[PDB]
């Protein structure tokens, strides 16, 4: 079997992306943000406490024929922006993009913290990462991906985000129609949990490329670029008026600026980030202070690679016995 489907940005910025996921009998469909950085599905749903839902569509499994109650079964996450959320378990249909997985577990959410309120085009996460990061207790649940594994043509998924536009997640297949030139895959490691994998280097702008091993996660679920205080340094030097600012929380640029482009390093071969992927816009409305895309890890404790990185190529999750990470221009 195969999945596609389309994943849109939820607002100018590209801040982040949803997809519609099919969940239940019959089908309600709530528009999920795809997470390669986490290991839970859970939704706003008919349970979730009502001052904290504005807006979202909800999941209500009493109108699901398919629905079963995980008995005892509860979870509870948080992410590494502070934001969290928690509930109990349902067992139920869930499809994407034409993939469907009988019996799996969609997390319902009883609490959910401001940030997910506030944002009313989220309905709710599909967790992508490993399933052994998955919250429900007490037996751990597993991944839509992990479910339908077996069941696919191939082992796979792709990631191929766009720059304010459209893109798509693809499930058991990889469509040779969507990059340029060739698919370069690197080693991952499952340790943590993550598609964790090590970068070869780096160049900003026309400069010489540094080669120096810079270990982090493919994570569509974060949306800057976030490494290592040096490379950061490095990036932000070639931006006139650019400064770290304490009080707005990162890089901060002068709206007027042109940037430059960013690239990482796959083995031997280079993905490039164009400078206009970089600006993430006023840091508040009518400023001419810009929010910069690459940030520092220092203070995270891993280096992210996220949708600014993501987005600048056409990335396979290759969940095969020993996993991989393939990179391809596109």
């Amino acid at each position: 079997s195969t999945g596609s489907a389309t994943t849109t940005p939820i607002d100018s910025l590209d801040d982040a992306y949803i997809t519609p996921v099919q969940i239940g009998t019959p089908a309600q469909t709530l528009n999920l943000d795809f997470d390669t950085g986490s290991s839970d599905l859970w939704v706003f749903s008919s349970e979730t406490t009502a001052s904290e839902v504005d807006g979202q569509t909800i999941y209500t499994p009493s109108k699901s024929t398919t629905a079963k109650l995980l008995s005892g079964a509860t979870w509870s996450i948080s992410y590494g922006d502070g934001s969290s959320s928690s509930g109990d378990v349902y067992t139920d249909t869930v499809s994407v993009g034409g993939l469907t997985v009988t019996g799996q577990a969609v997390e319902s959410a009883k609490k959910v913290s401001s940030s997910f309120t506030e944002d009313s085009t989220i309905d709710g996460l599909l967790g992508l990462a490993f399933s052994t990061l998955n919250t429900v207790s007490p037996t751990q649940q597993k991944t839509f991906f992990d479910n339908a594994k077996a069941s696919l043509d191939s082992p796979v998924f792709t990631a191929d985000l766009g720059y304010h536009a459209p893109g798509t997640y693809n499930f058991g297949f990889i469509d040779t129609t969507a990059y340029t030139g060739s698919i370069t895959y690197t080693a991952v490691s499952t340790k943590q949990g993550f598609w964790e994998w090590t970068s070869t280097g780096y160049a900003v702008g026309s400069g010489t490329f540094k080669s120096t091993s810079i270990d982090g996660i493919a994570d569509t679920g974060t949306t800057l670029l976030y490494l290592p205080a040096t490379v950061v340094s490095a990036y932000w030097a070639q931006v006139s008026g650019a400064k770290s600012s304490s009080s707005v929380g990162g890089y901060v640029f002068p709206c007027s600026a042109t940037l430059p482009s960013f690239t990482f390093g796959v083995g031997s071969a280079r993905i490039v980030i164009p400078g206009d992927y970089i600006d993430f816009g006023p840091i508040s409305t009518g400023s001419s202070s810009c929010f910069g895309g690459i940030q520092s890890s220092a203070g995270i404790g891993i280096n992210i690679f996220g949708d600014v990185a993501l987005k600048a190529a056409f990335v396979v999750f290759n969940g095969a016995t020993t996993p991989t990470l393939g990179f391809a221009s596109k």
